[PDB]
C-alpha cells in the first residue's frame, strides 16, 4: 500500500532550463501544489521578496496600524498570479476559512489565518508568498514535453527553512550532486 502519490506533480519541484526564451526565469524552482490535467497550481520557492508583513497588512486593511511584528517578517514570491495577495502555506492538517489539505502540508488563503498566525493563532510554522503560478489546460504539458520545465520530487524542509538559494543546493543534492564541497559552509572544523 501506498501512503504518496508519486504519480500525480500535486507536490513536486519544477527547475527551469534554457531551453525556452526565458534567460531571466532561467533559474527558478516553483512547488506544485495541484497538478491537473485541466491546469496546474504552484508557488514559486527560490526568489525571496522585498517586502515586509506590514506592507501587505497595509494593503489589506487602510484603517489598520501595523506593530513591531509585522516590521520584523518577509515576503516571498510565490508567481505572477494575484499580486495583491498573500499566500500562507504551513505543515500542519488543520483548516480555516480558505485551506487546502495538501498531505504533509496545508495551504491558507484566508487572510482571517494570515492575522491569526501573525498574532500567533495560526498553524505551526507557514510561508507568507505574495500570488501563486497557475498553468492552463496544456501549457504544462507543452512545456515538460518543451523539455522547458523539469519535474522532480521535493521536500517542504527546503521550502520552509530556505528556498532562495538553498532550493538550487538541495534540487542538486535530490537529483545526486555534490554541492556541499563545491559551496563549503563556515563553522566548526
Amino acid at each position: 500500500m501506498k501512503q504518496s502519490s508519486p504519480t500525480y506533480l500535486k507536490h513536486h519541484f519544477l527547475i527551469a532550463m534554457p531551453h525556452m526564451a526565458d534567460p531571466n526565469f532561467a533559474q527558478t524552482v516553483t512547488y506544485l501544489v495541484e497538478h491537473n490535467e485541466q491546469g496546474a497550481m504552484g508557488l514559486v520557492i527560490n526568489r525571496p521578496s522585498g517586502l515586509n508583513l506590514a506592507e501587505v497588512l497595509e494593503q489589506l486593511k487602510p484603517d489598520a496600524l501595523p506593530p513591531a511584528r509585522c516590521q520584523h517578517i518577509d515576503i516571498y514570491n510565490g508567481g505572477p498570479v494575484q499580486t495583491d495577495r498573500g499566500f500562507v502555506l504551513h505543515p500542519s492538517g488543520l483548516s480555516y476559512q480558505s485551506t487546502l489539505e495538501l498531505g504533509e502540508l496545508a495551504m491558507s488563503t484566508s487572510q482571517d489565518v494570515l492575522f491569526a498566525i501573525a498574532a500567533g493563532t495560526g498553524p505551526e510554522k507557514s510561508l507568507i508568498s505574495l500570488g501563486y503560478a497557475g498553468w492552463e489546460a496544456g501549457q504544462l504539458e507543452a512545456e515538460l514535453s518543451d523539455n522547458a520545465w523539469l519535474t522532480c520530487p521535493a521536500d517542504p524542509a527546503i521550502l520552509f527553512d530556505l528556498p532562495p538559494e538553498e532550493r538550487l543546493s538541495a534540487a542538486a543534492a535530490r537529483l545526486g550532486v555534490n554541492l556541499s564541497l563545491l559551496t563549503a559552509q563556515a563553522g566548526h572544523a
